[PDB]
């Protein structure tokens, strides 16, 4: 059959419509890892874009960031976090975050390869490899991927609440 996004209210149910996209802050409206749906406007997100990387902790009610300032306040959003931000950051801390998760697939980071990936230009490819290496989540120069330190202090930094 064809892979991509869906849902089943109950197990004897199957819904797919091109109406519900991918309308995420990274700005990829592409399917790729966790995928999330929000519960007000049911659109999908990439999960990693909220801070979200165990599909254990996902909440049972997604709340994206175009929806959290028009529910009323018992939903709560997914990430308050990224009420707060600019439109540029939020878009690159995002992306950032889609970086860090992909980057753990890795074991070298190639600038066309890594750019193809997250289906970015090539001039932010490279800002997000400079900036890797800053963190000493790779190494200087492909790029080695410092795994360990990646999974342990990246996510403890970026994700961990
Ligand atoms: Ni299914
Ligand atoms: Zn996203
Ligand atoms: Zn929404």
């Amino acid at each position: 059959m064809k892979s991509s996004h869906h849902h089943h209210h109950h197990e004897n149910l199957y819904f797919q419509s091109n109406a519900n996209i991918v309308r995420c802050p990274c700005g990829c409206n592409e399917d790729d890892g966790l995928m999330i749906r929000c519960e007000e406007c049911k659109l999908w997100q990439h999960a990693v874009c909220f801070a979200i990387i165990s599909e254990d902790d996902a909440p049972e009610q997604h709340v994206c960031n175009q929806c959290a300032k028009i529910v009323p306040r018992h939903m709560k959003p997914t990430d308050p976090y990224l009420t707060t931000l600019a439109p540029v950051v939020l878009q690159a801390t995002c992306l950032w975050r889609r970086a860090l998760l992909a980057a753990t697939e890795m074991d070298r980071i190639l600038v066309p390869n890594f750019s193809r990936r997250l289906g970015v230009e090539i001039t932010v490819a490279h800002g997000l490899i400079n900036r890797l290496e800053k963190e000493g989540y790779c190494q200087n120069a492909g790029r080695l991927v410092n795994k360990e330190k990646l999974k342990s202090e990246g996510f403890k930094k970026y994700f961990e609440k």
